């Protein structure tokens, strides 16, 4: 598998948009890509396709800001 | 504008009982005042009136037992 | 009891506004005083308070577009 | 701009699973396919998505029981 992959291509699901696929650096929020609707749709997709509970409260905008950075805070997450 | 206050109302006004807004630390589901479909009508009734936005997923009755306890998780909510 | 004012006032509690309490010939939908999450959460408290079951797409915002007649779809819907 | 695909793309996605959208006809839930967090999911997706506000109280899953109805539904829904 590619975890990477899975998680871009979740967000790029979410988002209704490729461009966080092909820059995962983009400051999704910044970006207005993601909003307070796509964001609860995120983090219930991730309990639902990989089993990581992400309570809304220790989601951070600031530290899931990117792509790159949303797929290091689960990868710390599971550890 | 006191938050509280307003929440307490809103859950007064969901369970159709002033008892809960009488008693901030009342255990509104062990109590049965508040069943699985006023939950999901107090969640609208927060995000239409807070602008916070509560899964029903993430609700928990363990947690979110009392009023008092339901503004606190409702503070968390709404900061960073 | 007065089915018309806890009516009323159970649309003057999700319009956040009591001027559809002092004005039951109000256009509600027109005058922005309600919108779609409002009206979910209207029709679930009338479920809720009233034992009356509205199935959203039974619901019509030119037919329930005032306070009154709204009042009015309910007392038929009983019936 | 296809809705119906459109929608069993979404199915696809949340079921994780192409089978749902190979199959219009599938009974969702009595294949097990979706679960109640999935529901929760596909919700809030019609929503991102369509715009399209589906109560969760309102949900039936005898009446949302395959991506096809489940089209029919959400058609009937955005329509007056």
């Amino acid at each position: 598998m590619d975890f990477k992959q899975e998680v871009l291509d979740v967000l790029a699901e979410v988002c209704q948009d490729d461009i966080v696929k092909e820059n995962p650096d983009i400051e999704i929020f910044e970006e207005g890509l993601l909003d307070s609707f796509g964001t609860v749709e995120l983090l219930l997709a991730i309990e639902n396709r990989f089993d990581i509970l992400v309570p809304i409260t220790e989601f951070d905008r600031d530290v899931w800001n990117t792509p790159n950075n949303i797929v290091n805070q689960l990868s710390e997450l599971k550890r």
